[PDB]
């Protein structure tokens, strides 16, 4: 189904089952029309790549994106946080927000009045909440060019329903529903980032 696991009550979220879940997400970026989104997804399905990576060298040592975060700091000593799947979970975590940002506002019902078979606001927002911190105005203008790109709501919410037979309203419940674990897999890894004095703020 791709939905993600539940969230445990000691938030210790499993790698594999993790970067199982996730790595279903960059084909979504395929069922729009253009490689002006091949950058976001590439950069996604990258940092799930290098993640992966690490945990195939030793599954039970990285069994939790904690003991990523953890086994990383003391392999790497003062490199960290900026190292390794550590840095790569940093910004797909980022990406995964927008995701989520994006996806909520939609169902939501946020939207310009003006152009409600549009997803440019949604996007902008989503854009703007997760990842236009972190970005210079070079990269700025890459993101930009897929936001003018953006497909219409309609043939969007076409793409995501794929599955098929489902009205627009039905795809925006079962959206809904993928939403909860997945918005609570995101806060738990951005708290943990937090806590362990993981994150940066250098732009790229
Ligand atoms: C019900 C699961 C829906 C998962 C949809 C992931 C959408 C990717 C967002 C995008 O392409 O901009
Ligand atoms: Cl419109």
């Amino acid at each position: 189904e791709h939905l993600l696991r539940p969230l445990p009550a000691d938030k210790q979220i499993e790698t594999g089952p993790f970067l199982e879940a996730v790595s279903h997400l960059p084909p979504f970026f395929d069922c729009l029309g253009s490689p002006v989104f091949t950058p976001i997804k590439a950069d996604i399905s990258g940092n799930i790549t290098k993640i992966k990576a690490v945990y195939d060298t030793n599954p039970t040592k990285f069994r939790t994106l904690q003991n990523i975060l953890e086994v990383e700091k003391e392999m790497y000593g003062a490199e960290w946080p900026k190292v390794g799947a550590t840095l790569a979970l940093m910004w797909l975590k980022r990406g995964l927000r927008f995701i989520q940002v994006f996806l909520q506002s939609i169902c939501d019902g946020e939207r310009d009045e003006n152009h409600p078979n549009l997803i440019r606001v949604n996007a902008t927002k989503a854009y703007e909440m997760a990842l236009k911190k972190y970005h210079g105005w070079i990269v700025q203008k890459i993101f930009q060019a897929a936001l003018y790109a953006a497909p219409y709501k309609s043939d969007f919410l076409k793409a995501l329903s794929k599955g098929q037979n489902v009205t627009e309203e039905e795809c925006l419940e079962k959206v809904r529903l993928f939403l909860v674990n997945y918005t609570a897999t995101i806060d738990v890894i951005y708290e943990m980032y937090t806590r362990m004095n993981a994150e940066l703020n250098y732009k790229v």
